[PDB]
């Protein structure tokens, strides 16, 4: 019982965390077998933002110029290389607290969880989604960049996200560990601001979902619609339309409610449109949509097994 | 910027999780040099429970009836013994990994980070408040009994609650390391009750702060109120009393904003007689009360630094 927004255990992640600096410029890299990742804009200062030619200045600088530090130990790097907006060192000795890894990229409306970092140390802990129009909504300091999003599966990490940036909203961006950003933003000083967000519809009604096994059910109604009348009013309220992979997706939490999924949709249908009559569910006064139906199984199908 | 729920890195204690089976009973331990310490009901089956005498069951158990569980690895008991309502087992190997750490008791009010665990094997992590009423609003399913609280400072964990309980309510309930309850309830199947919660005023201020630093003002007004003014109006809404030390604490806060404290109480008093009206702070339409001045200094007064 207890339904909490959970990020995954943070310590596989930890022991990969280091500290790169080239120059005046410091931030946090990846240190995974015997290569460190991180955001190739550690290569430029502040002037350089204005209009930064990365090969140039990467041709310009040698193995030298980079200052990898795990904890205290000075790792030496041999070698250098880019790949799209992620820089990749090259060091003479592998970490051996690698754990089995994947990289991965992640869909909008997919969670993840986020280890923030400064100087090659954890601070924190999070849990994030990725946002229709590409963004997250972190908590991050300057400093930050480099740090990581991941999910763990079994004992492997699949690392979806690097941090790059922060925009004017005080919303973030960043990209892939391949290098490629989500979303339209670019590592330029240039001008840059989030386009129009939508409500993640599946994740609200997986949400409710969550309420119900854990005992919330005053939303509950005895009505039942069609997938064609509930994307009418989904229209209205700013909600991304409803797909039948989404239905189908929702099918271990209807089970082990018995609600049907349609069912659960009318149930939405008055939230929307009537209000949360001052009420609360699950400890929000608004209807939550950054929880997966992945993430309610891992927290509450328990009891069903 | 942005602000969000933020736990503690879990790797220090990831590395403490064992299993601890009694019989058919099994529970989550902490493993700190050579001794395991657990919820000592682990030594009762469903039946006792309904009223154990803890002495007496101690005596009829043998070392060989404790199954200790490293990841894969037993770990062989050479000792138990019985301290207020833990369990300490005495094994014949020093943790490896035992972490710089102390034991702490916290005072209702302030947040510590949860890693929830089953089996030995930690699930995910979040951050808690100790409620006014000594309980804890988690997410505890089936087998998380052991499960630790902790924050960390430095590279010194302090841990201050290991979860025992849920009650009929559905929050949760525990005891510190030296395994005395927080609050009133006791390890037998009897009625217990939580008494009435209140909301813990000065958290609230410290997160309308937080909220200000990060571009949401439109709750700021030019009135203001006195600290006695204040409390009467907060005694109507079961809002905890403020004291001059809630005051202080907040300082820092009020500094970098420049809001004194006393201005943001009379928004608050505002807030709290009429509401809020379709408008949010923080990206909640609720008044937020788990963040500690110190949370919220810690992740929006990098600024100031
Ligand atoms: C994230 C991090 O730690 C590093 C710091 C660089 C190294 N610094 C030192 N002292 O060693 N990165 C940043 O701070 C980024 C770098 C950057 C610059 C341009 C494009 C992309 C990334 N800076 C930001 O994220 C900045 C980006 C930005 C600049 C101009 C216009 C739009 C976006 N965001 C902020 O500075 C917060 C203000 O928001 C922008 C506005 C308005
Ligand atoms: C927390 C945990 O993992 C272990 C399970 C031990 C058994 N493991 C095996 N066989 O492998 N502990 C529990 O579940 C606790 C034990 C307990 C019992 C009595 C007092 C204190 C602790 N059980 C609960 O927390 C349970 C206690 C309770 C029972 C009846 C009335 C009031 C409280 N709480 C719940 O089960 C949630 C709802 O219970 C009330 C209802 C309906």
């Amino acid at each position: 019982s207890g339904f909490r927004k959970m990020a995954f255990p943070s310590g596989k992640v930890e022991g990969c965390m280091v500290q790169v600096t080239c120059g005046t410029t410091t931030l946090n890299g990846l240190w995974l077998d015997d290569v460190v990742y991180c955001p190739r804009h550690v290569i430029c200062t502040s002037e350089d933002m204005l209009n930064p030619n990365y090969e140039d200045l990467l041709i310009r600088k040698s193995n030298h110029n980079f200052l990898v530090q795990a904890g205290n130990v000075q790792l030496r790097v041999i070698g250098h290389s880019m790949q799209n907006c992620v820089l990749k060192l090259k060091v003479d000795t592998a970490n051996p607290k690698t754990p089995k890894y994947k990289f991965v990229r992640i869909q909008p409306g997919q969670t993840f969880s986020v280890l923030a970092c400064y100087n090659g140390s954890p601070s924190g802990v999070y849990q994030c989604a990725m946002r229709p129009n590409f963004t997250i909504k972190g908590s991050f300091l300057n400093g930050s960049c480099g740090s990581v999003g991941f999910n763990i599966d079994y004992d492997c990490v699949s690392f979806c996200y690097m941090h790059h940036m922060e925009l004017p909203t005080g919303v973030h961006a960043g990209t892939d560990l391949e290098g490629n950003f989500y979303g339209p933003f670019v590592d330029r000083q240039t001008a840059q601001a989030a386009g129009t967000d939508t409500t993640i519809t599946v994740n609200v009604l997986a949400w409710l979902y969550a309420a119900v096994i854990n005992g919330d059910r005053w939303f509950l109604n005895r009505f039942t619609t069609t997938l064609n009348d509930f994307n009418l009013v989904a229209m209205k309220y700013n909600y991304e339309p409803l797909t039948q992979d989404h239905v189908d997706i929702l099918g271990p939490l209807s089970a082990q409610t018995g609600i049907a999924v349609l069912d659960m949709c009318a149930s939405l249908k008055e939230l929307l449109q009537n209000g949360m009559n001052g009420r609360t569910i699950l400890g929000s006064a608004l209807l939550e949509d950054e929880f997966t139906p992945f993430d309610v199984v891992r927290q509450c199908s328990g009891v069903t097994f």
